[PDB]
C-alpha cells in the first residue's frame, strides 16, 4: 500500500507507447554513441567506459555518497564498469570484482583503462554463495527487474541479506543497488541496516524511469522512508505527465595505462 507499490502497479497498467514514452520522461543519460563505437572497434586504450555503469558509480563519487578507498569489491561486476571506475581512482589499492559471466548474464570485458592492472576479474561465480572477504570499500549492483512487486521484493532482500554478510565483516565504505526500496519488507531491512551499519538511499538521476532502483550507501544519512517516497513521488509525477524529454549528457572518459610502482 506503499505509494512506490502504487506506482509499480499503474506502471503495468500503461499501453505499450505510454510506457516507452513514460520511461525515459525527464531522464539525464550519457551519450554511449563513441564508447560503443570503440568497443565495437575493439579499441581498449581510448579510456572510454564498457557500461553506462560507470557514469552512474562516478555520480555517486563525486558527491560524497561513496568513499573509494583502499581494497574494493565489486558485487556482481558485469561488464566491470564499476571496476574499471574504481581502479582509476588513487585512493583505491585493489579491485576484485565477481559476476556469473554464464548462461546470458555478461562477461567481464577487458579494455586497459587507468589502473586495470589492479582489478582481479572473476566469473562464473554466484556471489550469494560466495564467502565473504574482508574488504574496504563494498559495492554491489546486482537487482533483476521484474513486473511483480512480490518478486522484486524477494530479489531486493535476498540481496541485502547477503550484503549484510559482507557488511558485518566491517566496511567503510559501501554502494549497494536496492532494486524495489517501496516494498514494505525492504524499507523496514534499510531501517535495520541503517541502525547497525549507517548510511541512507539515494536515487541515481541517471536510472530509468521504469525502475524504482535506489542505492544504499555510506556518505549520508537520512530518514530511508522519506527519501523513498519523495523518489515514488516523482516517479507517478512523471507517470502523469508524460513527454519522453531526455538530457544528454557527456560519457566518462578515463586516463589510460597501467599503474605502477
Ligand atoms: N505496461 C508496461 N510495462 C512494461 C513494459 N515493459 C516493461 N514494463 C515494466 O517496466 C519495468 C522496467 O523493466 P525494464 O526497464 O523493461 O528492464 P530493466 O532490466 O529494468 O532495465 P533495462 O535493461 O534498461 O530495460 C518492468 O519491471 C515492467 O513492470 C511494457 O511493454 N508495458
Ligand atoms: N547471483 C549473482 N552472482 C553474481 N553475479 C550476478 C548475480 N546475479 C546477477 N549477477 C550479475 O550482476 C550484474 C548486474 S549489472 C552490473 C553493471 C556494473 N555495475 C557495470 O558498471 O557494468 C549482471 O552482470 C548480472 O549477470
Amino acid at each position: 500500500k506503499t505509494l512506490g507499490e502504487v506506482w509499480k502497479r499503474e506502471l503495468n497498467l500503461l499501453d505499450k507507447r505510454q510506457f516507452e514514452l513514460y520511461k525515459r520522461t525527464d531522464i539525464v543519460e550519457v551519450d554511449r554513441d563513441t564508447a560503443r563505437r570503440h568497443l565495437a572497434e575493439g579499441k581498449v586504450d581510448t579510456g572510454v567506459a564498457v557500461s553506462r555503469g560507470t557514469a552512474k558509480l562516478r555520480w555517486f563519487h563525486e558527491r560524497g555518497y561513496v568513499k573509494l578507498e583502499g581494497r574494493v569489491i565489486d558485487l556482481g561486476c558485469g561488464r566491470g564498469g564499476w571496476c574499471y571506475y574504481a581502479a582509476a581512482q588513487k585512493e583505491v589499492s585493489g579491485v576484485k570484482g565477481f559476476t556469473l559471466g554464464r548462461d546470458g548474464h555478461e562477461k567481464p570485458m577487458n579494455v586497459q583503462s587507468l589502473g586495470w592492472n589492479i582489478i582481479t576479474f572473476k566469473d562464473k561465480t554466484d556471489i550469494h554463495r560466495l564467502e565473504p572477504v574482508k574488504c574496504d570499500t563494498l559495492l554491489c549492483d546486482i537487482g533483476e527487474s521484474s513486473s511483480s512487486s512480490v518478486t522484486e521484493g524477494e530479489r531486493t532482500v535476498r540481496v541485502l541479506d547477503t550484503v549484510e554478510k559482507w557488511l558485518a565483516c566491517g566496511v567503510d565504505n559501501f554502494c549497494v543497488k536496492v532494486l524495489a526500496p517501496y516494498m514494505p519488507d525492504v524499507l523496514e531491512k534499510l531501517e535495520l541496516l541503517q541502525r547497525r551499519f549507517g548510511g541512507t538511499v539515494i536515487r541515481n538521476p541517471l536510472s530509468r524511469n521504469s525502475t524504482h532502483e535506489m542505492y544504499y550507501v555510506s556518505g549520508a544519512r537520512s530518514n530511508v522512508t522519506f527519501t523513498v517516497n519523495q523518489t515514488s513521488r516523482l516517479l507517478m509525477r512523471r507517470m502523469r505527465r508524460p513527454t519522453g524529454k531526455v538530457t544528454l549528457e557527456a560519457d566518462v572518459i578515463l586516463p589510460i595505462g597501467t599503474r605502477s610502482v
